């Protein structure tokens, strides 16, 4: 065997990118300048929502956001949100802890790199073939569980930069703060009691959330490949931070819209799960990621997701009728995540 890393192969001095990350040629035409298609706002472009007053004591102007963010859920399931109570100067400390771990050498990277073969997920990475196409996307990664505390393997963590454990900790827990408030505002937008979805997730006790830095080198055919393949994430809330470049796009009435760069804010994904638990109302939008040849791109990526084992995910009774029946059956979070596998295994 041989490991191989896209930051490798971005600095070996390659003028044309190899086969196995050429996208097939009907996806190319889909595939245009990140910079450019950044500078059009003409068509749909992606909501950004304030939730300044998310938990507001006016309950006037508590539920106007609330139906913000539902619309916003219920129409394209993706959003930029502002006003959402993590500090900007926290949201700097973790990129910038992000940035100084991938500006390490490869081999002081490869300390922490991950194993699939041997169930070693956590760790530094980057996406193996997992069907008959060899395709490869335009990217390495750093994957750790996050938060609860109890449950986090520190000793994957990167030591260095001495801020990232710390940093990143406390990003966690604010961040599994906002998400309270999120499953909040959801639950009562869909008329459930308030503290429903985040106990039908798992609650505090087994609500787990996932860290993925997502490193995008530089591209000297970007319009070739792929950052990050089209998918729809499996979480219940996704939360992304990025390092303003442009590469985010959503799949949106039949047409790729790309994502504005909004500075201290958070791109919010409603994920498969809540998706499963709503009965489709909130949408687990399609997107993916393009790369270039002028920046790097990097993502901090957080799904908030149910237990692997242990809930049986499937649509809510309030939220099945005749009208509209059970649009997914019921499967667990890691047989939600087989079914889709199984399908795209299908390359032949
Ligand atoms: O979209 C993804 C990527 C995935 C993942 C990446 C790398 C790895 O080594 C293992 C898993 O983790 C996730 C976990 C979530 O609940 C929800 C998601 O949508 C995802
Ligand atoms: O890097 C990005 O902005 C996209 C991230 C993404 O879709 C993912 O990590 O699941
Ligand atoms: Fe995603």
């Amino acid at each position: 065997v041989a490991v191989e890393r896209v930051e490798s192969l971005a600095k070996s001095g390659i003028i044309s990118i190899p086969k196995e990350y050429i996208r097939p040629k009907e996806e190319l035409e889909s595939i245009n300048d990140v910079f450019l298609e950044e500078k059009k706002e003409d068509g749909p472009q992606v909501p950004t929502i304030d939730l300044k007053n998310i938990e507001s004591d006016d309950e006037k102007i508590r539920e106007n956001c609330i139906e913000e963010l539902k619309k916003a859920s219920l129409d394209w399931g993706v959003m930029h949100l502002i006003n959402h109570g993590i500090p900007a100067d926290l949201m700097e400390r973790v990129k910038k802890a992000g940035e100084e771990f991938f500006s390490l050498s490869v081999e002081e990277k490869e300390k922490y790199a991950n194993d699939q073969a041997t169930g070693k997920i956590q760790g530094y990475g980057s996406k193996l073939a997992n069907n008959a196409s060899g395709q490869l996307e335009w990217e390495d990664y750093f994957f750790h569980l996050a938060y609860p505390e109890e449950k986090r393997d520190l000793s994957i963590w990167p030591k260095t930069p001495s801020d990232y454990i710390e940093a990143t900790s406390e990003y966690a827990k604010c961040l599994r703060l906002l998400a309270t408030k999120v499953f909040k505002a959801l639950s009562v937008g869909l008329g459930l009691e308030p503290d429903r979805l985040e106990k039908e997730v798992g609650g505090l006790e087994e609500l787990l959330l996932q860290m993925k830095i997502n490193y995008y080198p530089k591209c000297p055919q970007p319009e070739l490949a792929l950052g990050v393949e089209a998918h729809t994430d499996v979480s219940a809330l996704t939360f992304i931070l990025h390092n303003m470049v442009p590469g985010l796009q959503l799949f949106y009435e039949g047409k790729w819209v790309t994502a504005k760069c909004v500075p201290d804010s958070i791109v919010m994904h409603i994920g498969d799960t809540l998706e499963i638990l709503s009965n489709g109302k909130y949408k687990s939008i399609l997107h993916r990621g393009l790369v270039n040849k002028e920046k790097v791109r990097i993502s901090w990526a957080v799904f908030c997701e149910p237990p692997k084992d242990k809930i049986v995910l499937k649509p809510l009774p309030e939220m099945v009728s005749v009208e509209s029946p059970a649009k997914f059956p019921p499967r667990t979070f890691a047989q939600h995540i087989e079914h889709k596998l199984f399908g795209k295994e299908q390359e032949e």
